[PDB]
């Protein structure tokens, strides 16, 4: 869809390394396979938010801040503004804190011309306690608020299908082969940056697509 | 109790200002009324994590990182280690993501000799959608995992009483008058740092204790 972002090769690199040198080095090794990188708190808190602008300038890539914002409205607003001011193209936000906390983020993204991704569900074991049960309602809340970008789990294909059903075919969905039957792009981390050779690892993944 | 932290005047300053100069200036104006300060992402993302060590050295205060960590276990571990390495004495973590995500934090705090505060419930309007309904279970999860420090709402005292009932009289509880009947310490922000004179504002609050 013309109004949703285009992720090269439908592959997003989750750059979870905490060392600036390593993060930039490994990303450089696979720069030809991706144009979108997700950066989280581990790297940003260890090296500073300036690392976001460094990635955009060194690789000409889109940066998604995988912060999973989950604070009160006023604080969410401040976190989003600081993150977008640092150059992030998009930010990932939790939906469990409610609609006002999500809208606070949407307001800033609108103002600054950036994007908000709503995290509807997580896949780690502990997600079963409260997150799994609220997933459908969180996705629906996003749809009702005009959210266009979503993050959903990949571990269970049928769950990604359910999410796609709720958000519709128009929405943009990313998830951490069959996954791409429902998601627009997949997020890969360790499988690439920890492999003996990240390039071959990334190349292999894309070939499967 | 002797095994729980002692917060001077039972008052914790929520330093939410995003400007280093202002945050340090206003904190300096009220330094005589508190020995514990809560710092969040707005300030840290805007000025860098080094600001935590700067506060501890300039004021000799305890720093609680009000990050409300809500990621997967591996990432929570990394966020906690980075935050504690930066000097934070404690970190606030969400319980909605489940037990493994909380334990990941507990592991790092144990290793580094720091503290974890479990956020059981929030008070902003949107909290009623999913957070309010999971609060009791989250508090019980904390108790079952040996969590000693908790953060609860202050808007509704009967809710604070319920939380105190679940965590017991031995647990340490902080909440953002009657509040101190159940909470060990109160967290005050805007009322202090935004007031015409934060010193008089802080002094007034304490006098009521």
């Amino acid at each position: 869809r013309v109004d949703v972002m285009d992720v090269m090769n439908r592959l997003i690199l989750a750059m979870d390394l905490m060392n600036r040198d390593d993060a930039l080095r490994v990303t450089g090794e696979v720069r030809e396979y991706i144009d979108t990188v997700k950066i989280g708190y581990p790297l940003v808190l260890s090296e500073g938010m300036d690392i976001i602008a460094e990635f955009r300038k060194r690789f000409g890539c889109r940066i998604i801040a995988g912060f999973k914002v989950a604070d009160i409205p006023e604080t969410n607003e401040k976190i989003c503004r600081a993150t977008f001011k640092a150059g992030a193209d998009a930010i990932i936000v939790h939906g469990f804190p409610g609609a006002d906390s999500v809208r606070a983020c949407l307001n800033v993204a609108e103002e600054m011309g950036r994007e908000v991704f709503l995290l509807t569900e997580m896949s780690h074991p502990g997600a079963e306690m409260f997150i799994q049960g609220a997933a459908d309602e969180i996705a629906r809340m996003g749809v009702d608020l005009g959210v266009k970008n979503y993050v959903g789990p990949s571990t269970r294909p049928e769950r990604l299908s359910r999410l796609r059903e709720i958000i519709g075919q128009d929405s943009f969905l990313i998830s951490p082969g069959e996954t791409l039957r429902f998601a627009d792009a997949i997020i890969v981390g360790r499988s690439i940056y920890l492999a003996d050779n990240p390039a071959a690892a990334a190349a292999g993944i894309i070939e499967s697509i």
